[PDB]
């Protein structure tokens, strides 16, 4: 037989190996030592949150799409600041009549704020890299001058920006008898004024001040007040000051720089915050400040979490011992073999220069040491409960008692490897690595345990020499085995475990898909405030850009009718749809309609003296800008008295780089560089590559809303895109694809549920099959322990779901972990019984409750709660949650069925009593 044949071949090789037990035990743990001295020469840490995204996905085909025609995406630092204990107060204007204003819309509070502003836009950085100071000037975001970039250049968005950021237009006042009505116009008129429309260049009061920032570009009330509802700015709750910068590749130098700049601001912002404790109530947010929150506390929560292996040390050697009146070199065996196979399996991987995360570091030697003393505990039990024969040596004995139980530990420890290694197919690569790590993890440990701990039991065996049943054996489970077994609870836990099975059957439909970002930061971080405030006080989301792939001609009157929204425009189009689906904004996610440069430039082609050209001079045509005012400018750029007026393809082709570089004023507001200057890629001759169209999203609060945003974004440019093929003259393979800067993070929940049931399917064939193989389990018994670990699966998820944990990738590696672990709850009781020799079936699982059930609750239960009840307290919600709950719910529930309900099954419908003297 199959199974014959290896239990005869582990008796020869632990006969052997105990008859030379130094040679094996030195000549083994040295490849041990030489794979884990690799943890300092190649051991790298990804610290960023590219962790978190597959890197042959299409999201992020789409970003490297947008990175190179368009530069990457800036970086983002904001300040939220609230008023909590001020009280509102009623204002009349002279052209809005009685308004009430917030609390925090106050002169002593603005002015404040503009000193913050002020100081955050004169900080400074010795840069120990490059020796040199680093200014804002060097790193900050620049629409409207990136080459020489002065310091009032950058784009900083505020309420402030207003009045220019200047402190006497502020405080300015003026005197306005409208009507009859001598009514002191103050900064308050000006900022309802502008409020409403933006792009204003001379204000419509008695004061006429602008109202454009100092760097150029207008700025939206959604990004300087938040916390309105509707259209009453006045009401605002919340002050909002961002600061931009650039972004760069992560070779890149500057990037060093711009993140160094960074730590001063948070250094700022913290200084702001213990100043200002009883005035405001702020919270603030960098962009390198999710990064370094995520991987803080990794080399805090470690000797926290070193615990764990002196309590399994110390349960060794207690529940091994012989009590009358210890096993003690035992137990720090079985704790170096694991140690060892952690740190081989971890070094190992260094070598090859495989860069480790945080969970590598923080869940498996917490997690192989649960797995990794399950064979020990049945190795060291069936030992000591074989008596030996008569008139032969001890190494007969061990090789006996090793071969009668190794065939059940090969088959668990591959089953647990097969699932962990099945199991790292997902595409996110912080989990690939961890699974790949386990893995191998638990293959060193079944080989390390297999060569040297046999060594080891066989050098303390003769120990003995020199210098009753227990109690657990026989004093608890000959009384609790006739309980379990008596005919009335044998029927009654029959239909209990079936109602609990139909009960999470019908709870695992209300799980929720996705991990939220606050579920990732340790529970005293700062970033929790930023996250609430921005969940409750912002009134739009994060930008949305509709990228056009190359193809499309841009130049015809047919193409840019397919486009445009203005009169003579094609109904149904691009900008007409994409604001179409903003008047619905809870079947599509967005909130403000697209700003289409096709649009500005055809009403900057308008004839108002926006383009002109000159008559004649030393420079005949070339280009007479509006800021010009002279007799030899008049000439439009295009003619007059034609309806819906379109250029040429020459003049398309000419007069498009003037519109891109056109700064916008007071004589000519109607666009530019302001905002599209950055949003057209042109060729060499002076065609359109590809453009981008931006719009914004409504505030996401949770994790499902990002993927209902991307995916109604994606359905939407889905049907623009099948629209714009029907024009003449694109070709195919042109497409217009929604890009937002969290989509590769949020992209995999679009079809993490089929991968889930397709991937736990998958592991449970090689596990049911090689059961079958590496064992004397045939058919009856061997499709008994497969509904036994689907039951555990599905009360898995049923509780998963009712205590409140997501269904993520993270919490997807862990189901597969216990299909791979639920093997050695049941594989142990059920063959226990197969071999058996008993005239009832009652008598047979008694004899298998009382002598494997035993070992399987003293080795299997209890060896794998010191490693998971030290993660409960963790310091991160990631671990606390995922790694903590979900593991404890696994393992009362894979002893509850391994336990109670195994036995109990096999009394009914168990296999028949072969003799296998064999
Ligand atoms: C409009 O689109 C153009 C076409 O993509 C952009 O020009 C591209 O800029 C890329 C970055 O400079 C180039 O990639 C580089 O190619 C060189 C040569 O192979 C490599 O050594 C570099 O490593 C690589 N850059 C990286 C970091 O991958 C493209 O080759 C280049 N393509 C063309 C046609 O010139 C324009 O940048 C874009 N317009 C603007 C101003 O953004
Ligand atoms: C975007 O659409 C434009 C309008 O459909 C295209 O512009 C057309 O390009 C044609 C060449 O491919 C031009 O045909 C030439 O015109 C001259 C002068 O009238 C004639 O001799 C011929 O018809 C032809 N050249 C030859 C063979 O001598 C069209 O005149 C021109 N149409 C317009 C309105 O100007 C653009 O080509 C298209 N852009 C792209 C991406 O190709
Ligand atoms: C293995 C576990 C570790 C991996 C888990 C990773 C968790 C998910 C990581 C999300 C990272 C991106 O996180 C996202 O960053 C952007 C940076 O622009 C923030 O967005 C910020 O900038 C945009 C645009 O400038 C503003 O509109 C927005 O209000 C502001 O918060 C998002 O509010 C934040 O959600
Ligand atoms: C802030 O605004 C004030 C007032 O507009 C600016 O001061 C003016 O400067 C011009 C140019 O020299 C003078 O002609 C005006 O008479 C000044 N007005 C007053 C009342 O002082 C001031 O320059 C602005 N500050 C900045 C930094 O732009
Ligand atoms: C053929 C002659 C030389 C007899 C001696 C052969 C012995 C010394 C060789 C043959 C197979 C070898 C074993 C093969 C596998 C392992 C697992 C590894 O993780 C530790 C070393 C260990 C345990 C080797 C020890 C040395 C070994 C036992
Ligand atoms: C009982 C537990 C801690 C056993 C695990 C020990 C090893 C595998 C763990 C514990 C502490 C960890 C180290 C903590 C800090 C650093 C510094 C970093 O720049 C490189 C990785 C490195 C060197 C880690 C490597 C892995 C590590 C050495
Ligand atoms: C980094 C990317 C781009 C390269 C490919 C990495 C992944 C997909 C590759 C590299 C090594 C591969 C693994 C190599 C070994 C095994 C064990 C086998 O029993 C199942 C497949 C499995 C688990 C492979 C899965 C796919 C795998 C993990
Ligand atoms: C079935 C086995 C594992 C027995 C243990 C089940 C226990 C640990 C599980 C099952 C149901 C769970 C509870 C379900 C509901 C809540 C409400 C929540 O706001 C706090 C946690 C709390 C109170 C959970 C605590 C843990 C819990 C009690
Ligand atoms: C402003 O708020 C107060 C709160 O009571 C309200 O009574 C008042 O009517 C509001 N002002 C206007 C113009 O409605
Ligand atoms: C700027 O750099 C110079 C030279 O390194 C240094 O003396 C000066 O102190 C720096 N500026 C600040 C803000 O310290
Ligand atoms: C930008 O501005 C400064 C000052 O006008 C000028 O001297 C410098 O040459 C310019 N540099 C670039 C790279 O544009
Ligand atoms: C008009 O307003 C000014 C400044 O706000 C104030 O000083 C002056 O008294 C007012 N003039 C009249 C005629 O009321
Ligand atoms: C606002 O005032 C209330 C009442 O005095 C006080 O309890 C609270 O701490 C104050 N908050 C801040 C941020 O000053
Ligand atoms: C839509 O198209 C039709 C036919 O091209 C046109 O008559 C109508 O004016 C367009 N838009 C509407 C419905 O106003
Ligand atoms: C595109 O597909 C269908 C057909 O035009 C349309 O009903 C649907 O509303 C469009 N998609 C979106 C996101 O509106």
């Amino acid at each position: 037989s199959t199974h014959t044949l290896l239990g005869q071949f582990f008796q020869g090789w632990g006969t052997w190996v105990a008859s030379w037990p130094l040679t094996i035990l030195v000549l083994s743990v040295i490849p041990v030592v030489a794979l884990a001295a690799g943890l300092v020469f190649t051991e790298l840490t990804t610290d960023p949150v590219e962790l978190w995204s597959a890197p042959n996905s299409q999201a992020r085909s789409e970003k490297a799409f947008h990175d190179q025609h368009f530069g990457p995406f800036f970086r983002t630092n904001q300040v939220i600041l609230t008023a909590p204990n001020r009280s509102s107060y009623r204002y009349d204007s002279l052209l809005l009549g009685p308004k009430n204003f917030s609390g925090i819309l106050d002169l002593d509070l603005l002015l404040e704020l503009l000193e913050l502003q002020e100081r955050l836009r004169h900080l400074q950085v010795w840069s120990p890299e490059a020796q040199r100071n680093i200014s804002l000037q060097d790193i900050c975001y620049a629409p409207l001058n990136p080459d020489n970039t002065s310091l009032y250049d950058c784009c900083i968005n505020s309420l402030l920006q207003y009045f220019q950021n200047n402190r006497t237009l502020l405080l300015l006042t003026a005197n306005q008898t409208l009507m009859g009505q001598t009514s002191q116009v103050d900064w308050k008129d000006h900022f309802l004024y502008c409020a409403n429309a933006p792009l204003t260049f001379k204000d419509g009061t008695a004061l006429a001040l602008s109202c454009m920032a100092d760097y150029g570009a207008p700025v939206f009330p959604f990004l300087a007040i938040g916390g309105y509802k509707g259209k009453d700015y006045s009401e605002a709750e919340a002050l909002i000051m961002t600061f931009s910068l650039n972004n760069y590749p992560a070779g890149d130098p500057r990037l060093a720089q711009a993140k160094l700049w960074e730590e001063a601001f948070l250094e700022e912002m913290r200084a702001f915050q213990r100043r200002m404790a009883g005035m405001f109530q702020v919270t603030f947010m960098a962009e390198r400040s999710l990064e370094d929150e995520i991987n803080r506390t990794t080399a805090e929560d470690l000797p926290i979490f070193a615990t764990s292996y002196i309590v399994i040390f110390l349960y060794i050697s207690l529940a091994l011992g012989s009590y009358s009146s210890s096993k003690a070199t035992l137990g720090l065996g079985g704790v170096a073999v694991v140690l060892g196979a952690v740190m081989a399996a971890m070094g190992f991987f260094s070598y090859l220069g495989i860069r480790s995360s945080l969970v590598i570091l923080q869940v498996v030697p917490f997690l192989v040491l649960s797995v990794g003393a399950d064979n020990i505990f049945i190795f060291v039990l069936e030992y000591q409960r074989l008596p030996r024969r008569p008139g032969e040596p001890r190494e007969v004995h061990i090789g006996r008692a090793l071969g009668r139980v190794a065939p059940s530990m090969l088959l668990c420890s591959l089953s647990e490897a097969i699932c962990f290694f099945l199991g790292a197919l997902t595409p996110m690569p912080a989990v690939r690595t961890f699974a790949l790590t386990s893995g191998l993890a638990v293959i060193l440990d079944f080989l390390l345990q297999m060569s040297a701990f046999v060594a080891l039991l066989s050098l303390d065996s003769k120990r003995q020499e020199a210098s009753g049943e227990g109690l657990l054996l026989g004093f608890f489970q000959k009384a609790y085995a006739p309980f379990l077994l008596h005919w009335i609870t044998r029927g009654v836990v029959l239909l209990l475990f079936l109602a609990l099975f139909g009960v999470s059957l019908y709870s695992m439909c209300h799980i929720s898909v996705g991990l939220d970002q606050e579920l990732a930061l340790p529970k005293d971080s700062y970033l929790l405030d930023y996250f609430l405030f921005l969940n409750r006080y912002f009134e739009v989301g994060a930008p949305v850009y509709f990228v056009t792939t190359l193809g499309y001609n841009f130049s015809s009157e047919a193409g840019m009718n397919a486009i445009c929204s203005s009169a003579g425009c094609n109904n149904f189009s691009f900008t007409q749809k994409i604001q179409y689906a903003t008047e619905f904004p809870e079947q599509s996610y967005l909130a403000i309609p697209a700003s289409s440069w096709v649009d500005d430039f055809i009403d900057w082609l308008t004839p108002s003296s926006c383009c002109r050209l000159y008559i004649s001079g030393p420079n005949k045509d070339k280009f007479c800008p509006s800021t010009v005012n002279s007799l030899n400018c008049l000439k439009n750029c295009m003619s007059i008295t034609m309806g819906s007026v379109r250029p040429s393809v020459e003049q398309f082709h000419k007069y498009l780089p003037w519109f891109l570089n056109d700064r916008p004023n007071i004589k000519c507001p109607k666009g530019g560089l302001a905002a599209y200057s950055t949003s057209v890629n042109l060729t060499s001759d002076g065609q359109v590559l590809a453009s981008r169209f931006m719009a914004y999203h409504k505030p996401l609060k949770n994790s499902q809303d990002y993927t209902e945003a991307l995916r109604a974004a994606r359905e939407l440019a889905a049907n623009i895109t099948a629209d714009l093929r029907k024009v003449p003259g694109t070709d195919p393979a042109f497409e217009v694809f929604p890009y937002t800067i969290t989509n590769v993070f949020y992209e995999q929940y679009l079809t993490i549920l089929p991968e889930g049931l397709f991937m736990l399917s998958l592991c449970l064939v090689p596990t049911f099959a090689v059961s079958c193989l590496l064992l004397g389990l045939d058919l009856r018994s061997g499709l008994l322990n497969l509904l036994s670990i689907v039951m555990i699966l599905v009360d898995t998820v049923g509780f998963m779901a009712l205590w409140g944990i997501s269904y993520n990738a993270v919490s997807l590696i862990n189901l597969v972990s216990a299909v791979g672990m639920s093997v050695e709850f049941v594989s142990h009781i059920t063959r226990s019984f197969a071999i058996s020799t008993k005239p009832t079936w009652l008598e047979r699982a008694k004899e298998a409750t009382i002598s494997m059930g035993s070992a399987v609750f003293a080795g299997v239960a209890m060896t794998n709660l010191p490693g998971i009840l030290v993660l409960g307290l963790a310091k991160a919600q990631l671990i606390q949650i995922f790694f903590f709950r979900l593991n404890l719910l696994i393992t009362l529930l894979g002893l509850l069925h391994g336990l109670v309900f195994l036995p109990v099954i096999l009394s009914y419908v168990g296999p028949d009593v072969n003799p296998a003297l064999a």
